[PDB]
């Protein structure tokens, strides 16, 4: 029942990573479109990444939620490994933030809720993404989010994108659930302000602001959203809304900014129009 390269009509490159290339592929017998992640075995081996590739497949394989990419299958030929992944039609969240510049409160509210909900699920299974950002949050045909990219996930080292790096990661080489929550704080900021909270000339300078908590809120910034962001962007990883020392996701979803949200079925509501 194993699929082979010939079973697909390959197309366009959807993503080009360091140890990987994602190509759009159309399954011939079903007509279905998949995002097929391709990897060269020699390269992975030559690069000592077997543990990374292995962990990525396993984590994804244990995922069964609508706000997450799905691993539909896997096969390999002599030279390459193929991961049949969930195809997110409307691309990256980042794409939209740039197109319309900034999100209004309703859109920010809805999409942020889906990310909390997605994370609440992820952390429930003991998995940490630890490289969460708008580029990893895709949008399917219906404009609902689809988080992808688990090449850096952990299961309860590394370091994700500079702008979203957690303080403790720069201080103690540590990384916990609360670490994904810091990224969340950054993304919300970025959704409302239109830019990530910590920006600098170089990585070294970005990290400096991070550990110093050097950032400012625009006067426009939605108040309740500003209040939430402040309770996520806390240097102490034990005091971020959502981590277990703060008693988890219950408090976080009760935050005034989500007052209006019905958490029960986000996945089935129809997304607010991006304007
Ligand atoms: C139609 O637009 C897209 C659609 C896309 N749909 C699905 C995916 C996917 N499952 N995984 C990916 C991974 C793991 C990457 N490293 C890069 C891009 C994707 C990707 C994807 C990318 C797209 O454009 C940016």
């Amino acid at each position: 029942r194993k699929k082979r390269p010939e079973d697909f009509k390959f197309g366009k490159i959807l993503g080009e990573g360091s140890f990987s290339t994602v190509v759009l592929a159309r399954e011939l017998a079903t007509s279905r479109e998949y995002a097929i992640k391709i990897l060269e075995k020699r390269h992975i081996i030559k690069e000592n990444k077997v543990p990374y590739v292995t962990r990525e497949r396993d984590v994804m394989s244990r995922l069964d939620h609508p706000f997450f990419v799905k691993l539909y299958f896997t096969f390999q030929d002599d030279e390459k490994l193929y991961f049949g992944l969930s195809y997110a039609k409307n691309g990256e969240l980042l794409k939209y933030i740039r197109k319309i510049g900034s999100f209004d409160e309703t859109c920010t509210r809805f999409y942020t809720a889906e990310i909390v909900s997605a994370l609440e699920y992820l952390h429930g299974k003991g998995i940490i993404h630890r490289d969460l950002k708008p580029e990893n949050i895709l949008l399917n045909e219906d404009m609902h989010i689809q988080i992808t990219d688990f090449g850096t996930a952990k299961v309860l080292s590394f370091v994700g994108t500079a702008q979203y790096v957690s303080p403790e990661l720069l201080t103690e080489k540590s990384a916990c659930k609360s670490s994904d929550l810091w990224a969340l704080g950054c993304i919300i900021y970025q959704l409302v302000a239109g830019l990530p909270p910590f920006r600098a000339g170089n990585e070294y300078l970005i990290f400096q602001k991070i550990i110093k908590l050097e950032y400012d809120f625009p006067e426009k910034f939605f108040p309740k959203a500003r209040d939430l962001v402040e309770k996520l962007l806390v240097l102490d990883a034990t005091k971020r809304l959502g981590c277990e020392e703060m008693e988890g996701y219950g408090p976080l979803k009760a935050h005034p900014f989500f007052e209006s949200v019905t958490w029960e079925n986000l996945h089935q509501q129809t997304p607010p129009k991006l304007t």
